[PDB]
RNA sequence: GAGUAGUUCAGUGGUAGAACACCACCUUGCCAAGGUGGGGGUCGCGGGUUCGAAUCCCGUCUCGGGCGAAAGCCC
RNA sequence: GGGUGCGAUGAGAAGAAGAGUAUUAAGGAUUUACUAUGAUUAGCGACUCUAGGAUAGUGAAAGCUAGAGGAUAGUAACCUUAAGAAGGCACUUCGAGCACCC
């Protein structure tokens, strides 16, 4: 769902950030990138639901990049609205 | 002429030097830098000369080049 | 403006380390190691001693190997005092630029 992360009012981008975006429930929805290592991918995404959070899983991570604006990629995006 | 420490170069008859690299400690999450120490070389290989050969001689191996009809020879 | 490289799998900055460590002095201790050097005189060549080596010549004493032990300095290693730094990854906040080139 790029129309949700190509928008949005507050987003964080990478997954230290949406980590620490969940360390404190001021997030509203999390978005995670699918052909990403799942080393990383993992540890967000169950903190995410024991947080009780929506979790929207995206195709491409270099889509995800170029939806947040920026131009190297991220692995997990947090739409902290 | 080219072949010498792991690499790069010195060493022009006295058992192999420097630099860098490597190991150990300093030392620690981890490396770099650094400071002490330390280990390491059929000197292409084999004979001879000599008390002693990386050095001279002979045979020989590989590479670059020169001479020669070639064998060889020279660098 | 142009050509690359890296970058949310974290650019960059600060912090935290590194650390009271390196380094700089004054003493202290005077045992360790390392380095340099060893009168005259022959000899290319000498810190001394033992054991093997090998040994032509020179010398009171030879070059190798293995030990052990020495003076003269120069160093590091250990205490006391006063000062006292430094790069990167990783870590911790901020989170997107940084680097080489023309
Ligand atoms: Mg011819
Ligand atoms: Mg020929
Ligand atoms: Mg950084
Ligand atoms: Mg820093
Ligand atoms: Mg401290
Ligand atoms: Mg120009």
């Amino acid at each position: 769902s790029y129309d949700k992360v190509s928008q949005a009012k507050s987003i964080i981008i990478g997954t230290k950030q949406t980590v620490k975006a969940l360390k404190r429930g001021s997030v509203k929805e999390v978005v995670v990138a699918k052909d990403a290592d799942p080393i990383l991918t993992s540890s967000v995404v169950s903190l995410a639901e024991d947080q009780g959070i929506s979790v929207s899983m995206v195709e491409s991570m270099k889509k995800l990049g170029k939806a947040c604006g920026i131009e190297v990629g991220a692995a997990a995006v947090a739409i902290i609205l």
